[PDB]
């Protein structure tokens, strides 16, 4: 019943495999995974309020763009104002991951920026110990690169660990 | 001639009277400035076109905290600029952020800190406020909590210093 919340934005692809591994890894530290996505913005079902804050924990997902997350995801983010007024999100675990095509960085720097919000709502920020701040891809060139041998097991190793580490916060 | 581009968006007017008074610091540095903002968005004052910004000789870039990072409407505008990576369009151009605030929480300086990131990956030499001289990241203000919060004599002053930097700045690399 519990889930953790895997909320991502995908252009081609590699954040939805990302998320859908993530999902395996929450589901091995003894937690329902709820994958969800968010719309495209102009001038996996889409993620609600009550979706984030119901979650047990969350892991926050996007493709690099210029070393911050993609824009459609930063929209939901600009819509929960009440979540942040009444602590809604205060106290639950959190870790982010990204997807990169560019051969030159890029990923830390967008992942770091990806935490400034989890920790103004007041989440309990954790990534990968012995990068150290989210789960990393490279893409390649076209975005298709599938998930090496690493960087699935990094992404299975956070979903479990986002999950145990909402088991220790519940009881 | 060359001008500073002052880019923002603004939900409740306060970064939309930074950008005017940061184009006034333009000015007193010598440069021509152009304020322009970007639209709002959703799911499925002039505005920037990707011509401003790839023309400009220096860029001032300003939102509201959001999160800790800039608005979502400016964040889609950047996610734009792929075609003025690949040309070089804004390496080596000097850059600067300014951010207002509606909250007494803070978040103003790390959400500069967060929009210097995008000016290092289109290769901008990237600047702040040198306070030795009679955050150093930016201009900042604070809004009050219905964002109507006139900015007061140090926000202005510290917004036209900027100006003057950036433009000062690309000055002396034109010439
Ligand atoms: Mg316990
Ligand atoms: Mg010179």
């Amino acid at each position: 019943s519990p889930y953790i919340l895997v909320l991502y934005y995908s252009r081609h692809g590699a954040t939805a495999e990302m998320a859908r591994q993530i999902a395996r890894g929450v589901e091995q530290g003894g937690f329902e995974a709820r994958v969800r996505t968010v719309p495209a913005v102009s001038t996996a079902l889409y993620a609600t309020l009550e979706d984030l804050k119901n979650c047990a924990g969350l892991a926050l997902g996007s493709p690099t763009r210029f070393g911050n997350m993609a824009s459609p995801l930063k929209y939901f983010l600009d819509g929960t104002s009440s979540l942040w007024l009444t602590g809604s999100l205060v106290g639950k675990p959190a870790a982010v991951f990204t997807s990169t095509a560019s051969l030159h960085g890029g990923q830390e720097t967008t992942q770091l920026s990806m935490l400034l919000p989890l920790l103004h709502h007041g989440m309990l920020v954790l990534g990968i110990p012995y990068t150290p701040y989210g789960a990393s891809h490279f893409a390649g060139a076209d975005g298709k690169r599938s998930l090496d041998e690493h960087e699935l097991t990094l992404c299975r190793a956070l979903g479990k660990r986002l999950a145990e580490t909402a088991g220790k916060l519940g009881s």
